[PDB]
């Protein structure tokens, strides 16, 4: 119940929300059908429209008008945004030359530059260039401020997950808004685009920017706008709030536009109908900037122009139907569209089986336009698994396509031509970032970055301490003129042991064999130097990774590679080696095919054994440092040490051997040498974070050798490829991957073919940031470079996407 008989007199767009049944006058009362009876008359005035005209100038104030052109309107803070232009001979902001804002220029009583977030739904990144001729105000923000060529949204590339990511810095699996539609099995409740469940605070986790601000004594405008409040009124309300007295005035504000998404869905991303909504957004920016100029705030306020996701061409004829795959289609519930999520239709149906569903959806039709995954097998870069609202079975849908359950869903719910939601590396999903203001840099282009980084920067812009989030604070300091956040590198928690030769060959009973008993003061001192680390500077180029948790491990040196060997997990946490452009690939010699060699530095009790592999019929082994890239026949024996061995399913060894035998050398060729750090990942609870020992669900049969869920590699070179990776004076270049360690190659439908036709494609799908690897391993990389620390943070957040040009 709302007793709508109260009044909005002097309450229009009030910032405090009054509680039921008292009637509301805030910018959301419409969405709750709770506004006071006179809210439209008083708060949504439209008379005479939104623009001053010559004959209105100096008019007698008429309080009924939507906005004013009377002499008192500046002091009342309610002029039409074009008032000084029409009536006082001023220029529109867009018409003024851009001039650097070196310091804030704020009216007295302003304690800090306010922040205004101008949020545009479905604003595809390439609109900034492709629509530039019809967006002069936005083009001026972009060219005169700080801009990225695109900003990467989070997956799924849907509105609710992305806006709530922008406000919290959190992945949707963490904040809990994992789609536009959701079922929470603990609540037994459904969240929908339409209806009243979505306003229940229990859905929304983390701490959004307006809560962070309020807790720290920084007042906030309301961030949400009812769809029926016209955009001109939204702008006027913000400008009115900015004329509040100092003690009452917010420091952070948000505007929202439902366009261009609304039209993009109807017309496609580049339909001829799309020019007009771009013109209209630009005009609204122009209103804001003109309004700020009138208040003498246009060189005081920081403005962020930001989108949530892009828009792709999708039509209802490009829909895949589960009813062409599944016998039991009526036994499942599908969340459909540009992603699929499947769960049992009834929890009382004991004939539901996710394995038979996955199998029936796997590589069934030659051109099939979606791929099924258990959520733990999705690319780790999507960070889309650790939430009970994310169904176990996921369909990744190809760009331009939909998935639906049955054809009747699509015609008896087709006119739509655009949609979004796909993989967040897809070019059509990328969106926009521009920042303009005293705190942002001047005429500066920054590389693309992820929207999970923005909350930290928004906190910086406002002097707030951010709540714990998934950004890497400092990774965007290069966007900022001032207020940068200068972090210190985390302290190493575990120091390594440096074991020398401690065990005789006969102390080992590992069941391994090697034909190496084939036999010099020249060469012997040399090989002792290698075991003491004399080649370490060439293979460990950026310092040893720091271990940020408590464990026991050994540094092992070799001619060709250095490793940090875990006594707890019986294998390296990391293996680091450098391959120059001149390196030669060689075979594993016939007599060495099955060679594994005890490591006389490491006790038998902390070693793997070969018998466990012989006896585990499902599990084989591979090596982290590749025997194919040994520097000499003699150095090659080091690659067969038991301390360089890792457990690998035979199907996985196909991928790994092709990476090591072919792809490493290709990258060294293309990049002028590469440094590679490889290792295992254990993430059996799919939380994106390093497992402890007691979370490991699988061991090599009969043994304490834990099976990795993934293997990573970090592949670093000189950004200026005219210098070789090992003599790089400047910024670095990196690509990394986190490959799932799976017992089949069912993910790759072309896997019966030669590895040259599918392996690299798999690796590209599983591209990752170095930061993703850090979370998964508790290691901290790039500890010793000549680069600034924030530069390194940027490098660690880089994702190599392999998409063509935006
Ligand atoms: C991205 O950034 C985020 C933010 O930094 C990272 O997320 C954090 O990760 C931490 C570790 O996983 C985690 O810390 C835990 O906090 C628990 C207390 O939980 C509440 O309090 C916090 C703080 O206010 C709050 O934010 C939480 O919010 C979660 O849950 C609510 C309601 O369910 C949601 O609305 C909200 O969206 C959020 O859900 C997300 O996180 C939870 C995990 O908490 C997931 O379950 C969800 O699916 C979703 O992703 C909570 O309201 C605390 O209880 C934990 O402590 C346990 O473990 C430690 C080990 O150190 C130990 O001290 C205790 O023994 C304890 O164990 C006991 O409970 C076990 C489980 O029942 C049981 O098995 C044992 O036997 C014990 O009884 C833990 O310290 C922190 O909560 C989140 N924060 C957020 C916002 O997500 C994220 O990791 C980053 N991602 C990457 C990849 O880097
Ligand atoms: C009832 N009416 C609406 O909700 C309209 N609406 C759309 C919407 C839909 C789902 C989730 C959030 C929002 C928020 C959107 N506001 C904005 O984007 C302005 C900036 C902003 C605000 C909030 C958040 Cl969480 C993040 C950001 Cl960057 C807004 O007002
Ligand atoms: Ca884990
Ligand atoms: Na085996
Ligand atoms: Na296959
Ligand atoms: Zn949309």
């Amino acid at each position: 119940w709302t007793a709508t008989s109260g009044s909005c007199k002097g309450r229009c767009f009030e910032l405090q929300e009054v509680g039921p049944p008292d009637c509301r006058c805030d910018n959301l009362c419409k969405s709750y059908s709770s506004c006071c009876h006179d809210f439209d008359e008083l708060c949504l005035k439209t008379a005479r429209g939104w623009e001053c005209t010559k004959d209105r100038c100096g008019e007698v104030r008429n309080e009924e008008n939507a906005c004013h052109c009377s002499e008192d309107c500046l002091s009342r803070g309610d002029c039409c945004t074009n008032y000084q232009v029409v009536c006082k001979g001023e220029s529109h902001w867009v018409d003024d030359d851009c001039e650097e804002i070196k310091v804030p220029e704020c009216p007295a009583g302003f304690v800090r530059p306010p922040l205004i977030i101008f949020s545009v739904d479905g604003f595809r990144a390439s609109y900034m260039k492709k629509g530039s001729k019809v967006m002069p105000n936005i083009e001026k923000l972009r060219s005169c401020g700080t801009h990225a060529p695109y900003m990467r949204p989070v997956y799924p590339t849907k509105t609710f997950p992305n806006l709530y990511t922008l406000a919290t810095g959190l992945y949707p699996e963490s904040h809990g808004i994992v789609g536009n539609s959701m079922y929470d099995p603990v609540f037994d409740a459904s969240f929908h685009l339409r209806g009243r469940e979505k306003f229940n605070h229990r859905w929304w986790g983390g701490q959004p920017l307006w809560i962070t601000a309020t807790k720290q004594g920084v007042r906030a405008g309301t961030f949400f706008w009812s769809v029926s409040i016209p955009h001109e009124r939204r702008i006027l309300t913000i400008l009115q709030w900015l004329s509040l007295p100092d003690n009452e005035r917010p420091s952070v504000y948000a505007f929202y536009s439902e366009q261009p998404d609304f039209s993009g869905h109807k017309y496609g991303p580049f339909g001829p109908e799309m020019t007009n909504p771009l013109r209209e957004i630009d005009k609204t920016v122009g209103q804001l900037m003109d309004g700020l100029k009138q208040l003498r705030l246009h060189r005081c306020v920081n403005v962020i122009f930001v989108g949530d996701h892009g828009m792709e061409d999708v039509t209802c004829d490009r829909t895949e139907f589960l009813s062409n795959y599944l016998t039991n289609v009526d036994d499942i519930t599908l969340v459909p569209g540009t992603l699929g999520r499947i769960r049992a239709k009834s929890i009382n149906n004991s004939k539901y089986d996710p394995k038979t569903i996955i199998a029936a959806l796997t590589c069934k039709k030659p051109d099939q336009h979606f791929k099924p995954y258990m959520k733990q097998h999705l690319p780790k870069r999507l960070h889309y698994a650790n939430n009970r609202r994310i169904e176990d079975i996921h369909l990744l849908v190809d760009r331009r396509w939909h998935v639906a359950r049955k054809p009747l869903d699509v015609y008896k719910k087709c006119f739509f031509q655009g949609d979004h939601g796909f993989d967040n590396k897809v070019n059509s999903m990328q969106t926009v970032f521009v920042g303009y203001g005293p705190t942002f840099k001047y005429r500066t282009k920054v590389p693309p970055f992820e929207n999970i980084e923005l909350y930290n920067v928004m906190c910086d812009l406002l002097g707030l301490k951010p709540a714990p989030n998934n950004g890497t604070h400092g990774s965007l300091n290069h966007l900022l003129r001032t207020n940068t956040f200068r972090p210190t590198m985390p302290d190493e928690v575990s120091r390594p042991n440096y074991p020398g030769i401690m065990y005789l060959q006969s102390e080992f009973d590992l069941g391994c064999t090697c034909d190496d008993k084939v036999e010099n003061k020249l060469e012997e001192l040399n090989k002792r130097l290698h075991t003491k680390g004399s080649t370490k500077e060439r293979h460990l180029l950026y310092g040893r990774p720091a271990v940020l948790y408590r464990t026991s491990y050994d540094i092992l040196y070799h001619t060709d590679f250095e490793s940090g060997y875990s006594e707890i997990f019986l294998m390296p946490l990391w293996t680091s080696y450098t391959i120059s452009k001149q390196a030669e690939v060689s075979s594993i010699p016939e007599h060495l095919t099955n060679c594994v060699r005890p490591d006389v530095r490491v006790s038998p009790g902390f070693s793997q054994n070969c018998l466990a592999y012989k006896n585990d019929k499902q599990m084989s082994y591979g090596f982290l440092f590749p025997p194919y890239l040994s520097s000499s026949p003699e150095a090659k024996y080091d690659a067969f040490l038991v301390t360089n061995m890792v457990p690998m399913y035979p199907a996985f060894k196909r991928v790994w051997a092709y990476f090591q035998r072919v792809l490493v050398k290709k990258y060294a060729s293309e990049r002028n040498g590469v440094n590679v750090i490889s290792g295992p990942i254990f993430d059996y609870n799919y939380d994106g974070l390093r497992d402890t020992e007691d979370e490991i669900k699988q061991y090599v049969e009969g043994s304490s050798i834990p099976v990795p869920t993934h293997y990573y590699s970090i592949i670093t070179s000189c950004l200026d490829f005219t210098q070789p990776a090992d003599k790089c004076d400047g910024p670095l270049s990196v690509s990394s991957f986190i490959l799932p360690h799976r017992p089949d190659n069912d993910e790759s439908c072309n896997s019966s073919e030669d590895e040259s036709k599918w392996v690299e494609e798999l690796m590209k799908m599983h591209t990752a940031r170095v930061r993703d690897i850090e979370h998964l391993t508790g290691l901290d990389f790039y500890r010793k470079t000549s680069r600034s620390y924030s530069e390194i943070l940027t490098l660690k957040t880089y994702l190599h996407t392999y998409e063509s040009e935006i």
